């Protein structure tokens, strides 16, 4: 039982998000969740109910005020979809995380788990939803250097070139950590970091001593009903610059032919994993390869779209669809195998998914253009989808372009 | 009226036999699987002049000449027509009816720039049986005089790196030997081919054949769908090769990028007459075997608007534009300055309208004959990219879809 107050704040659309950073800087140390979904900010503190898979995937853990019970691993889906259905849960806002690893334990790739958990789901205490300068609550500058280090990822770049010139796979997305030098300010970072870019959506929680934020460039995933949804963001340019050198660096992607092949077998891709949980003929491109502004960088995207088939549920599409194509690779088994060999740090929630679940939607943001920080870490990544016309160099340029999305807009 | 329901293998034969016992006849021969149709004679006919400058409207009771302001509105008005509605239609576009349309300026040819007939008896052929309603082979050299295409390639790829346009198809005629036996070239040619739409028409002194590899439009109900098809490698080796060409197709930035270029186009022509949000794609660029060449081919749907009919969609869909180019106004021009001999037909379109469709199959791996032309006809579409020697090639593995079973 939850009370809940309506405030109409008088405020100038101006005041808005520094009234929401404002807000999330009062949550202090506190547990909490924030996802922009316009018209829409939702803000989650502390914690009602949990679902906990840890790193390696062997222990699923629900805890609420009855206390911890430990469930079977047999399926983390399954797991889920116990957690959405129960009385805890039922008719109110999750907020979760997938990380990286996740995919691999699904498919029963061998994987070295990393530090940060596979998935959580929380059912916050308190919320608050902020809409065009209302409110609804329910109660009970950092300098980086992104070339440092940049002589090792062309050398990994070319690495996977030269894998794709064998043979072994199509396309891989490989990235780069920048350690950071302090952790950051959250509240701060979420203000000048928003108004800086034009993402998908917007997140940032804390969690257990993890703390994530990011300008979601793109939806791995979205059901509402029956029809599910995901949009490929593939082939960059930089938007760094006057209108004119921002036109010019879009007709030079629309019409590239690299960047148009690697969107395009992305699409393609997506369409097959679609088609997999949807019904026969559903499968349909609405948004075929349009040019997609997102802060220092605008890329190729569609919009692809299916009916799931009468046996498949939002959590057996997620788990197709996840990671992105377009965070991965081509063959997807190929390219997570490859990222395995090929990185050495684990990736933890980058390239993974942000969920917002509700009454009508499965929602599921691709975890790019984000910070992470820990006990033992602060960093960003960022990667490129390398395929066999390929070079290191442009590879580099095209990861300090996405990087230039977050990285001035860190602050202490 | 039905007047015989006599009950596959035999459906070509029984057309060729019917195309050699009635020659000297007219006759329209249409495959949409799992049927073919076969139109004789003629009971009523819209017949607009190569230049466009004069509608004939013919039925038994005498010929009419009709305002021609507007090639779409005689279509309209012979598709009303008291002999016509009710009655499956087949038809003919030639090329020059898009510039025709669109007011750009053109040379006229010889044939017709629209034909559409009911036919006085028909054939149709369904699951083992046959309904009637009432009332040598020659060999070709295709790489001859290959240097003065690769020339007209040549100053296409200038033009496009120039910024005129971006995507032409340039085309080079045959001219044959010999004029040839349509039936058993029909015969011969059906069987090495898997096209979308098969055809062989006869009319007032002209003969076209040929095994279309993609529909310009169809139109059922409410629901338009066009099927561009671009980006080919051949398919004329065993099947480790074959297959090896297809993955080869798949993933060559030059054949996708053609493709997409084509396919972008083929989506704002349909959301030009479509419900806002109704245009997707069905199909995306899946490869798809054609006889001697496998392509790139995409499946773009859309939901007509209130105020738009089939005929709004046909005239923004014509020509192909994967057989004209991009944009398509521009490309037109480009076609009529560099090539020599009139396309007549070829790149036009095969329809057949009836109570349940408008369908409109495009002019490509056909044959061409008249009292002065005997032809084969193919072209490649050109981009920035595009390599002369390449596109040669190109247009030989097409050739050769219909050249091997062209029969004397
Ligand atoms: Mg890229
Ligand atoms: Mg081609």
């Amino acid at each position: 039982m939850k009370i809940s107050e309506f405030l109409h704040l008088a405020l100038p659309e101006e005041q808005w998000l520094p009234t929401i950073s404002g807000v999330l800087r009062q949550f202090a140390e506190e547990e909490c969740y924030v996802y922009e979904r316009p018209p829409c900010w939702y803000l989650g503190k502390g914690c009602q109910a949990r679902l906990h898979i840890n790193a390696d995937g062997t222990q699923a853990t629900f805890i609420d005020d009855a206390g911890e019970q430990k469930w079977a691993v047999d399926s983390i889906a399954d797991c889920a979809r116990r957690f959405m259905a129960h009385p805890q849960v039922k008719g109110r806002r999750v907020y979760g995380q997938v990380g990286f690893n996740f995919a691999a334990h699904a498919r029963g790739i061998a994987f070295n788990a990393g530090e940060w958990p596979l998935l959580t789901l929380t059912v916050p205490r308190e919320e608050l939803i902020f809409e065009k300068g209302n409110v609804t609550v329910y109660a009970d500058p950092l300098a980086v250097d992104t070339a440092l280090n940049g002589e090792a990822y062309k050398q990994q770049v070319a690495r996977a070139v030269a894998e794709i010139r064998r043979g072994e796979y199509v396309k891989v997305i490989v990235s780069r950590a920048i350690p950071l030098p302090s952790r950051i300010d959250m509240p701060a970072t979420l203000l000048y970091g928003r108004q800086a870019n034009t993402p998908v959506r917007s997140f940032m929680f804390r969690q257990e001593g993890r703390e994530a934020l990011g300008f979601s460039p793109e939806l791995v995933m979205s059901v509402t009903g029956n029809k599910v949804v995901t949009e490929p963001l593939a082939g960059t340019r930089d938007r760094m610059g006057n209108p004119e050198h921002n036109k010019a660096k879009e007709a030079e992607l629309l019409h590239d032919s690299k960047e148009v092949l690697e969107h395009i077998l992305s699409v393609k891709e997506a369409i097959a994993e679609l088609e997999a949980v949807c019904l026969p003929g559903s499968v349909v491109v609405e948004d075929l390869m349009s040019v997609r502004q997102r802060g220092s960088v605008q890329h190729l995207g569609s919009g692809v779209s299916g009916q799931l088939a009468e046996n498949k549920d939002a959590w057996d599409a997620f788990t197709v669809l996840f990671p992105s194509i377009t965070a991965s690779g081509i063959p997807k088994n190929a390219a997570l195998n490859a990222i395995m060999q090929i990185e050495k740090t684990p990736r933890e929630l980058y390239s993974g998914a942000i969920l917002l679940l509700d009454d009508t939607r499965f929602d599921a943001a691709l975890v790019l253009r984000s910070v992470f920080q820990d006990s033992q870490r602060c960093w960003i990544q960022a990667g490129a989808g390398i395929i066999a016309q390929s070079t290191p160099e442009r590879e580099l340029t095209e990861t300090r372009e996405k990087l230039a999305s977050i990285a001035p807009y860190l602050m202490v």
